[PDB]
């Protein structure tokens, strides 16, 4: 199946989805020089002060922290959004090493990851409705750069060792995502498509300027992490990204000058 190795990686993914070759596909390189200001964009709604976390997952390609989204409780708004988006889960794409790992370039810049807060818009429904709109989904995306820990992420790193291997999954209740954010929401915007199979052109991506530090042993830990399943050969689950595909006829906005 869907990859991220030699024979069933990115380059690979558009034999079985097309869309891969489509005309808002992400992630972008984001060139910093050329986006524009856009005095017009509002400042980002992040409210996550109710958000009940429930279960951490290695699903194979990462691991996915998720959220009840049965009401309105961990919310995104405004900025380029119309609407209420409910936050369902997030997860990170990383490297192998600490010069690669974000899947969002900045002037062609890789962070050593990148984190990704996946919403969905609640005018749809249900996620699975919402993710064949093209508005439907907003994915809130931070880069990761290796310096001083992020103590916010700590819980996270701890629990990695109980879910090694792909299907398996572990209690993951009462943790904070706002411990994740920059202290900055000055944003990139522009419109995008998931960044792994099924590649639906369904999201409005909104990338936050000011990365995240946190310590080259927390990311380490990332690393010890399993692509494949229990009592199967190792593979370590490393450089878990896609690389930036083409702008086409996008423009990216700022939120700030
Ligand atoms: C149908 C469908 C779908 C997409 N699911 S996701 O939005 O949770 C998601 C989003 C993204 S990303 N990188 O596009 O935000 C990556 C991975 C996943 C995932 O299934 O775990
Ligand atoms: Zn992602």
């Amino acid at each position: 199946h869907w990859g991220y190795g030699k024979h069933n990686g990115p380059e690979h993914w558009h034999k079985d989805f097309p869309i891969a070759k489509g005309e808002r596909q992400s992630p972008v390189d984001i060139d910093t020089h050329t986006a524009k200001y856009d005095p017009s964009l509002k400042p980002l709604s992040v409210s996550y002060d109710q958000a009940t976390s429930l279960r951490i997952l290695n699903n194979g390609h990462a691991f996915n922290v998720e959220f009840d989204d049965s009401q309105d409780k961990a919310v995104l708004k405004g900025g380029p959004l119309d609407g209420t988006y409910r936050l369902i889960q997030f997860h990170f794409h990383w490297g192998s090493l600490d010069g690669q790992g974000s899947e969002h370039t900045v002037d062609k810049k890789k962070y050593a990851a990148e984190l990704h807060l996946v919403h969905w818009n609640t005018k749809y429904g249900d996620f699975g409705k919402a993710v064949q709109q093209p508005d439907g989904l907003a994915v809130l995306g931070i880069f990761l750069k290796v310096g001083s820990a992020k103590p916010g992420l700590q819980k996270v790193v701890d629990v990695l060792d109980s879910i090694k291997t792909k299907g398996k999954s572990a209690d993951f209740t009462n943790f904070d995502p706002r411990g994740l954010l920059p202290e900055s929401l000055d944003y990139w915007t522009y419109p995008g498509s998931l960044t792994t199979p099924p590649l639906l052109e369904c999201v409005t991506w909104i990338v936050l300027k000011e990365p995240i530090s946190v310590s080259s042993e927390q990311v380490l830990k990332f690393r010890k992490l399993n692509f494949n399943g229990e009592g199967e050969p190792e593979e370590l689950m490393v450089d878990n990204w896609r690389p930036a595909q083409p702008l086409k006829n996008r423009q990216i906005k700022a939120s700030f000058k």
